[PDB]
């Protein structure tokens, strides 16, 4: 349901950061965690996508990664 712009994504490192549309602290998001049908799925400085916040011990966390 929720999405925000990835601040910057790198497949490399296996990671990157998100930027919460709403305003929030941005959001550990890694490349594994994605979910599409498609195996051509990019990401990059910008990138939009769709992801869900979900609470963890060192704080919450996206995961869902669609790209739009």
């Amino acid at each position: 349901m929720s999405k925000g712009i990835v601040k910057w994504f790198n497949s490399d490192k296996g990671f990157g950061f998100i930027t919460p549309e709403d305003g929030s602290k941005d959001l550990f998001v890694h490349h594994s965690e994605i979910q599409s049908g498609g195996e051509y799925a990019t990401l990059a400085d910008g990138q939009t996508v769709e992801y869900e916040v979900g609470q963890g011990q060192k704080g919450p966390c996206a995961n869902k990664v669609v790209a739009v």
